């Protein structure tokens, strides 16, 4: 254990680029606790691999440097999240957003784009839903529409994630279908679920209408609110709340899809690196200041939520990392790591504080992104950039010829702070985090 | 601090996929230990990032095993490798096999193809020669030339990792050059440095000789002889030694070159996955069966070498998962990660016997290879393979548009067994490897 893995001084001379200050192992020793986790707060980074981590340390903070945040988890593994073949059962390499979420949430695998359920189509309880059962508080945070994923595998059970409202639904997952019999769209789901808080984008698709059902006929919008829902679209409303719980559950829709990115920088182009200058990456000027910070989310949420005497499960995701990555934009995925960095240290700074809560960060699964040297010649799109070392950094996308580079198989870092963080270490997968997290608070 | 990370039962099931029998807490704890180690074995898979784990893993042993060897060792991290520019002193993302194994054999990071010196090229005592001068045994193991970064750094101290013998040195390397004054060429020093066991490749910079000295005008080969050196070119003589240490220091040159793979498969094509069929790695059958395998050298070496009363350090190394990563060869690159795992099976058995061994598992930095969708239309080299699990995997080199394809500059996995494993917790750097394994023995 240590909180300050940075270079100890200049890192030309003996000794100047460690970041390890003396030996951990008594340290550590102290860090391993089994006794109950009264919270827990899982980060969760699209597409954040140990190379997206290194990155945007390299850019942000310099090589010899380190997030405050994600750097400073003490327990650290490796862990693999590859998904399954529907016909066959057999493991499919690379997993998307769904089949991964699916699993940490429910503790069993499934195929890429389903959320909820197993191969065979079957639900399966969430981490949220059991927690929420137990009468502990519940989060769900993104940066993201509601209705991906990751938000959306701890509320929803639907055979294809792109069953987003009603219209999707009867069309996509007709089995789901609220017509017919279903348990509904991602955003019905949501809805029924009733987190205490949930935040994030994907407004739009809270102004279709239900089409059947006791508020047929009312927008989703309007249900929300029929049912005891206080609706924030901005930093200000939100901040303005008080309390939320079971009987004014909280909602904000910051934005009708996914939320603006922070940073602004080109697209990486083929022979970038070569062609085209050094990159510095800028803020970017289409993101409103009424628009909230994923850390001002995740501050809101844990304020919200520690009102509650039982404890919390809260879930946060910087969504974007993984979208920059898809497509090949280095400022904007660096800038979306800095952003969830921030959000981490606010976790951090909660459960070092309150002594009793569980914190990990992690990713789904690892992506495209790779660090190469400033000389290289590759086929895929490139860029050179400043970093805060005063050298250029360049990155590479090349595993797609298509608009959209493509998620990677590798197995990734995991890290955990608090009670029950032991079982982080090693390799794992990415099923046991939920057997970890359902322990942790003896949800059994 | 388990042994059995391999998934539980059915991975189509709920907990079938876990890797984890139980709560690791206790484990863990029981693992950690500050006494000093009496002996360090440090594996090094060359370019072995977590990718090339992954691949490996998912081909050899499927989606969810685990390899009794690489995946076993109980304390994880990451870390940093770094190098730096020589003019600025400012940091390099993506070091090269030389200024990596500088730094986790010096403590000092340096400049791309310089080993033993810092980037003023001053000379720093390499942890094998601080073990050998406590009284400590030593053991320098790989599978590639032993003129080669990796085992080099350990010994020679040269501006340029192409000063191989004599005439290499004299031209590229004229300071260090013998006849000008210096210390001698990379083999020279090796020769000098005197390590109780040297095994792998290169012997044919031993047929160059001296230009001064006192074994000028001999060949390194006789020179090597005339030092009192055992010289064992295959697996029987190798086997036939009962005993090296200074008197009767130990030298198996087991090709001209690098050792041969042990695996033949076809070399990745653009959109090889596509138009071409799967393949299925083979045996390399130009590979001799009296040639040793890692596995066989490394245990040689450990019996040997545990002959001495106080302790020995001991350095094995994969090369060739780098060189058939740069090769954009599936099938040779995880044969040589495959090989490696039975390496550190063996150094494992030995640890978890004797005691007070901390073995050390990691990489000098990352490779090109990613794995991908069976169907990704990617720029680069690509390759379809069939797994254990009988599906496909495909994987995909798209990071250079040369004949080699590039190493990548992102935090890798590292792994610790024993005695002061619990430095490699969490995020460190390639330098602060050098100073867990100085104090772990006491070396101060
Ligand atoms: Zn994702
Ligand atoms: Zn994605
Ligand atoms: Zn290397
Ligand atoms: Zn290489």
């Amino acid at each position: 254990v240590l909180e300050n893995r940075a270079a100890q001084g200049n890192i030309t001379a003996p000794g100047g680029a460690r970041r390890l200050t003396g030996d951990q192992t008594a340290a550590l020793r102290n860090s391993l606790s089994d006794k109950p986790a009264k919270n827990i707060i899982l980060l969760i980074g699209d597409g954040m691999g140990d190379s997206e981590i290194t990155a945007a340390r390299n850019y942000a903070e310099g090589a010899g440097g380190f997030f405050k945040g994600i750097d400073a988890l003490p327990l650290t593994g490796q862990y693999t999240h590859y998904a399954l073949n529907k016909k066959t059962g057999k493991p499919d390499y690379v997993t998307d957003s769904a089949a991964s979420a699916t699993a940490w949430s429910t503790g069993v695998k499934t195929y890429n784009g389903a959320l909820g359920v197993d191969i065979h189509e079957k639900d399966h309880p969430t981490i949220l839903e059991m927690a929420k059962a137990a009468g502990l508080a519940t989060g769900n945070v993104s940066t993201a529409e509601l209705q991906h994923a990751t938000p959306a595998a701890l509320v929803a059970h639907v055979t294809s994630r792109k069953c987003y409202g009603p219209s999707a639904t009867s069309q996509k997952c007709p089995g789901n279908a609220l017509e017919k019999g279903g348990k509904g769209s991602i955003t019905e789901q949501l809805l029924n679920a009733r987190a205490d808080v949930t935040l994030g984008g994907g407004a739009k698709t809270f102004a279709e209408t239900a089409t059947a059902g006791e508020w047929q006929g009312k927008t989703l919008r309007e249900e929300a609110e029929a049912r005891g829902y206080q609706l924030v679209s901005d930093a200000a409303s939100l901040n303005s709340v008080t309390e939320a719980n079971q009987q004014k559950p909280l909602l904000g829709l910051f934005a009708d899809g996914n939320m603006p990115v922070r940073w602004l920088g080109p697209k990486a182009t083929y022979h970038g690196n070569i062609d085209k200058p050094a990159v510095t990456c800028t803020p970017n000027p289409q993101r409103n200041d009424s628009v909230p910070t994923l850390a001002q989310m995740t501050d809101k949420a844990i304020e919200l939520l520690s009102k509650n005497e039982k404890g919390f499960f809260l879930q946060v995701e910087g969504a974007s990392i993984d979208k920059q990555n898809h497509a090949a934009n280095p400022c904007g995925q660096i800038g979306e790591t800095v952003d969830l960095d921030e959000a981490v240290q606010r976790a951090l700074e909660f459960a070092k504080k309150e002594g009793n809560t569980l914190v990990i960060v992690t990713a789904d699964h690892a992506h495209a992104s790779q660090i190469v040297a400033p000389d290289t010649k590759a086929p895929g799109l490139t860029q050179a950039l400043n970093t805060k070392d005063g050298a250029v950094m360049v990155m590479s996308y090349g595993n797609s010829e298509e608009d959209s580079q493509e998620h990677t198989g590798s197995q990734l870092r995991i890290a955990a702070y608090g009670p029950h963080a032991a079982n982080v270490v090693g390799l794992t997968d990415q099923t046991d985090l939920f057997y970890t997290m359902k322990a942790a608070l003896g949800l059994k």
